[PDB]
C-alpha cells in the first residue's frame, strides 16, 4: 500500500527508530541525528547525501542494511539526509484466461511467456473469457499450438465467442513479440 | 514502414498477385479468385475465413506460405477472404547511453536486461548524457554495480551533472524490476 | 516417475483405452486398432506415422487431444502406429542457499537468474551453507550486490566460513554469465 | 584465448604495469608494489586479499578500475595479493540449421529460444543439415510453428533426410523446456 522503510540513529538497527512512508526531505526532522542503520520493507527508496534529495545517491532495496558502508559504494561520506520512494516503470504483458463467462471461475495469468500447455500449468479447466491487459496473443485450441488459433488483442472478451472460440477451448497461447512495421 | 503482404491465386507463389499495404475486407476486389499461396514480408498479419474480417482467423508472420494448409491448423477451410495488419503492442524497458552530452557521439542503447560490463559490449567511451525511454535504471561508475550509484529515470540527460556524475563516466548498469508498493 | 500417455479407439477419448509408460514400436500391440484421441498426463511424447518410430512425427505436450487433426498439422495422414517418451536435454544453473549448516533449515533456489534482495523472495534468514549445482555466481552481503563479495562456484559449502562469509549472512546475489577467454 | 589482466602500481593506471594470462599467488612476484589500478580486458577474473588466494574476494568484470575502492566493496582493506581467471560455468541451448548438407553454405544459430519466423532473422535459405548441440527442439515447415514437424534432439543431421524432411524447408523453431518425468 505505502513504501515502508525505518531509519535507526544507531547501528545494527538500534536506537531511536523512525518509520517513514514517503519522502523526507530532511531526515533531521524524525529525531534521528545520523542514520546509523536502515531497514527496509516495502521499496525500493533513493536516499540522498543532502537534503532536499540533492548530493551523492544511493539506491535501497528490501532487506537490510546494518551499517552506513551497507550503502555508500563510493565510501566517500556516512551522511542520510533525504529519502523519497521510487516509482519503477516497469511494463509487463499480462493476459488473465478465466474458466466462465464475465471473468469468473479457475483463472491464469501468463505474463510475457510463450505458454505451450496449460495442463503443465495446473490448468486444466475450460476457457470461456479473456482479459488483455497489454500485448498481443494467440491463443490456440491444442497443446503446442496447434487447432484453431485466436488472435488476443488488448481488451475483455466476455464470453468464448467473441474471441471466435466454437467451444470455450484453449490449451496453448504465445505473444507476438515482432513487427517489421 | 508499411505491412506487405503478397497473395499468389495459385500455390507455390504462382499466377495473379497482389500487393496489400493494408486491410482488404474483401480479398475478391484484388483480383485474385482464392489465395493459393501466401509471402509475407512486413507483418504480422491476421487473415479470415470470411469477408470483413469473420470467420476462421488464421495469424501470417514473416516468411512464404506456399499452401492453404500451410496456414489453417484447423485444415476446417481453404477459404481466405479478408487480411488487416496487427498493431503489435510490446512494450520494451530502454536507455541510451551517449559518448558526449545532449545525445551526439558513440552511443549505446539497453533493452530490459541488466549489464554488469559496459566493456564486454564493445563500448568504452565516457558517458556524457543519457536519454532513458523506459523502465528505472540504475547507473554506476564501474563494472559490476560498484561505485558511485546514479537513479536514472524516464526522461533527458543532456549532460552527466544532470544525473549526478562528477565525471561522464558510467561502466554498469541494472534495471529495477520490482516495487513491494 | 514415468511419462504417461493414454491413447483411445475413439475421439473424445472414447472407446478402449490404453496406457503407456515407456516406447511402443508398434501399438497394435496395445488392442486400440487407429487412435482416435490421446490423452497425455507426462510427458512430452513423440508419436510417429509408422511403426518403429519412422515415417512423419507428432510431438504431444501435456494437455488433451480429442481428434487426429490436433496433432498432425499435415493433416497429410491419421495414422499414429509408435510412440517414445522425449528425455528433454534442459540445462539450468541453479544455486540453493541454506539457514542453517549442512544444507539444513529453511532453504532457497535460484534458477539461472539475478536476485537483488533476497528478502524481496521471502528469504530473510541468514545464509550459513550452500550448494552449488551449476554455474558461477556472486553472492554479496547487503542487496543490490553491495558489501564482501563470494565467488560461489559448482561445489558444496557445508558452512560460511567455507565460502568466506565471517557472518552467515547474504542478501544478493547474480550469475555471471560471460567469459572473454 | 587467454584471460588477460593489467595491474598498475598506481592509480588511474599509471606507473609499473604487469600483464597476467593466469593466476599469480602472490602479485608481489610482479614487481608492482601494492596494486593501485586494474585493467580488465578479458575475464573475468577473482582477486584476494592475501596471498596464495586467501582472504576477502573481489571479481573483476571486463572494464576500468583506477584506484582500489572501485573493486573493495567493504572497504575493509585496499590490499590485492593474489589473482586467477574465473572458468564460468555457463551452459546454452544451441541449435545451427546450414544452407547445404553437411554443414555447409549460409547458418543460423538458435541459442535457447524460440524463432516463429526464421526469414524475421534474415534466415531464407533453405535447412539441409542441422547441428544440435545442445538442448530439444521442434523445427516446423512454416512460420508460426505450422506444417511438418521434426523433432531435432543432440546430434548431427547431415542432410534433410535424417531429421526426416521430405524437403530442406525449416520455418521456425521452439525448444521443448520441461518435462513431467
Amino acid at each position: 500500500l505505502n513504501p515502508k522503510i525505518i531509519i535507526f540513529e544507531q547501528e545494527n538497527f538500534q536506537g531511536h527508530s523512525h518509520e517513514l512512508n514517503g519522502p523526507c526531505p530532511n531526515l533531521k526532522e524524525t529525531g534521528v541525528e545520523k542514520a546509523g542503520s536502515v531497514l527496509v520493507q516495502a521499496g525500493p527508496w533513493v536516499g540522498y547525501e543532502q537534503a532536499n534529495c540533492k548530493g551523492e545517491q544511493f539506491v535501497f532495496e528490501k532487506g537490510e542494511y546494518p551499517r552506513w558502508d551497507s550503502w555508500t559504494s563510493s565510501r566517500r561520506t556516512d551522511s542520510l539526509s533525504s529519502l523519497r520512494p521510487i516509482k519503477v516503470d516497469s511494463q509487463e504483458h499480462k493476459i488473465t484466461l478465466y474458466e466462465n463467462p464475465n471473468f469468473t471461475g479457475k483463472k491464469m495469468e501468463v505474463i510475457d511467456d510463450d505458454v505451450p500447455s496449460f495442463h503443465a500449468h495446473g490448468y486444466q479447466e475450460k476457457v470461456s473469457s479473456v482479459r488483455v491487459q497489454s500485448g498481443t496473443w494467440v491463443g490456440y485450441q491444442y497443446p503446442g499450438y496447434r487447432g484453431l488459433q485466436y488472435l488476443l488483442e488488448k481488451g475483455d472478451y466476455k464470453d468464448s465467442g467473441d474471441f471466435g472460440a466454437p467451444q470455450p477451448q484453449v490449451q496453448s497461447v504465445r505473444r507476438i513479440r515482432d513487427m517489421q512495421w
